């Protein structure tokens, strides 16, 4: 099941709530593999809690990095469910318009996008 069949919207809305409180420098981000994906690899974990500085460009050479893919491996990654207009964003400023009712910013990966 993906993050938002696992846990209720009230759980969701209380995890950011939390985050917000702990971690008030960081962006709630919910990072899931495209279900019909077949080359990118699973990811160790689904939430992920990244630094309101960085933008769109970084964030993926740092997912890139996780999932420890090489150069030639294509890597597309979609927010709020579409693709993103421009890589050069911040975070902070990405999550004030997509992020999601329930507080989490998703985000879906694939190899064809």
């Amino acid at each position: 099941k993906t993050f938002k069949q696992r846990r209720s919207f009230e759980q969701r809305v209380e995890d950011v709530r939390l985050i917000r409180e702990q971690h008030p420098t960081k962006i709630p981000v919910i990072i899931e593999r495209y279900k019909g994906e077949k080359q990118l690899p699973v990811l160790d974990k689904t939430k992920f809690l990244v630094p309101d500085h960085v933008n769109m460009s970084e964030l993926i050479k740092i997912i890139r990095r996780r999932l420890q893919l090489n150069a030639n491996q294509a890597f597309f990654l979609l927010v709020n469910g579409h693709s993103m207009v421009s890589v050069s964003t911040p975070i902070s400023e990405v999550y004030e318009s997509e992020r999601d009712e329930d507080g989490f910013l998703y985000m879906v990966y694939a190899s064809q996008e």
